[PDB]
DNA sequence: TCATAAACGAGACGGTACGTCTCGTCTTGTG
DNA sequence: CACAAGACGAGACGTACCGTCTCGTTTATGA
């Protein structure tokens, strides 16, 4: 019997994509897209179940531009210096920026993607960094409240400005943190 | 002239929904009908459903904003600030109130202005002070600063109830030792 | 409150619609669209499309009801009434009317009573009065009115806008010519 | 494949029955059969046609021969009293019902439908005319006369129209009839 | 002491989007 | 190698709110 056209799939997620980048998550329709992607609006919601779950989709299949490899050297504070550094300057590039917005508000309005999305993004990176310290040998509380620090550090400066947010504060931060696990 | 009882119910009604619905969840005529008003009364003291509720945050901001203790161990300080902050962002109140801060603040760039100067901005201030009244490098008190807010205020968006005042004092500890040379 | 003129321009945009679409292609939103209007403006005020569509027609009466003549001649005035008639539901408006009030009454009773108090009704009591001047059985005047409006109407429903004011006329001579 | 062609049409029929004309979909034909959706649109563009082919292979349950005899009078006013018989029984009611539905919904239907409904009708009753040398116009006319009266009676009033009104307007009308 | 204008409750207005529905065509796997 | 099963583009359905705009109807002085 019939199946899924990958033509019309393809069309919806790159057409919300374009939505999101040109008029944010709160600016984006299911309309608008079904229109611009030339499809019908029950395509969009046969196989997903809102705006948020197909918003998810559409980042999750993103998420590459925004995690690079932790960088594994005897010198440790350059490593994180470097890898906060490095997920800053990601996360201020314009699509970097509308990326972590767009992530924020799907994550706020819906705890189901806020999830998904955090095994998406959230995750990796707190365990790039948990995994870093654990080379040191480091007591996982801490290498816990150090992770919290370095990646909060970002996402939050980045939240509250924004592209404004330079990499030299994230990697003092990175410092800091690391100097503070003696 | 201006009612006050009129204003009272739109605010408490804007409260009790957001606290029920989110900040998504809300509409306008939702709280006009809650608070027994018509909501051209609404339109007409407030240029948007933003900032109506950025006033009602600001109005409520002083169940967030706590003064920073000033003793002699500056470690405990910034960790007993640290704590009590992520103590009053965990109660369904003060969480409601940190996520609709970020959905207001998303969705409009003036009352992002206003909530960063009344929440944000004041935060960070607490913390950099604290450091700068000792003789911290500038650049490492907005650093560490931006740490140990960035720690509490994304870790309870991250993982809500479940993160804890022991987290976020350690994280404060780390942060502070990381400050000695 | 309710706004005139809202309700003017739907009950307008109705009209054209039905006129061209017509009732089975109706929809609100192009009524909508077509008045300049919001949907819910036609929702508020109107229970169903045929509540809507019923006023629409129930306005139009006297563009099909007529005076029924009365003169010296029955057979005369019943073929000019009929006559008349069958002329005006054989424009492309009185005959877009009959469709539309056929297919409004058969999707729903209220509908169809409403019309049928509205038309069918007067006509056909139109008709009997007229014989009950002449004095006729009451079974011999409903029995001939019953065909009298059903020779027009069923005809104007069934062969369209090809059907004559001759045909109607002769009908109705030949109806009279047997009440003798 | 006609052995598909068929299992619809009885399908259709069955549904149309239960359902009655507003509430059949193509959907649940193709669901009381064994068959897609698009086997029903290879023959048929929409419901209004295969409605339509159920009521015309059942034509017969509503046209019945015209009565022949040296009575013209009795001929017609036995052939209106059957039609308005088989118009108000219960299925017969729901049928013209369904027959004028069909009809509204397209003009081609109601092409059909005139076509071999209305029109046999029709041209029994100006046959039988035809039969006393009555002229073409006043054969016409009184054939609207007697078929008009009846279905329209029937679309108008419930099942409660009788056979003695269809009756009597057929005697009036060939009453008039005469010189 | 009233009359008087503002601010008010109510809620109708032209609109956008929602998520559901059914139509008639198009696609594909299996029987 | 035809066809059931059903995905698809299209677009109307009836509902919920949007922000604007009348409506009478409180009120609260200051003429």
């Amino acid at each position: 019997g019939s199946r899924r056209s990958e033509k019309s799939r393809v069309a919806i997620v790159e057409a919300t994509r374009a939505l999101l980048l040109e008029r944010g998550f709160d600016g984006l329709s299911i309309e608008a897209v079904a229109a611009k992607a030339g499809v019908g609006k029950q395509t969009i919601y046969r196989w997903w179940p809102s705006r948020h779950a197909l918003v998810a989709d559409v980042l999750l299949e993103d998420a590459d531009k925004i995690l690079a490899r932790m960088p594994k050297t005897d010198d440790v504070t350059a490593d994180l210096a470097s890898w906060a550094g490095t997920l800053a300057a990601a996360l201020t590039t314009r699509r970097g920026h509308a990326m972590l917005k767009t992530l924020m508000a799907a994550s706020l309005e819906h705890e189901d993607t806020a999830a998904r999305l955090r095994e998406g993004f959230s995750r990796p990176l707190i365990e790039s960094v948990r995994d870093r310290l654990r080379d040191e040998d480091i007591d996982a509380d801490h290498a816990q409240a150090a992770a919290d620090a370095l990646l909060g550090a970002v996402v939050n400066a980045v939240l509250s400005e924004g592209r404004s947010y330079s990499r030299q504060r994230a990697e003092t931060s990175a410092r800091i943190i690391v100097a503070g696990l003696r």
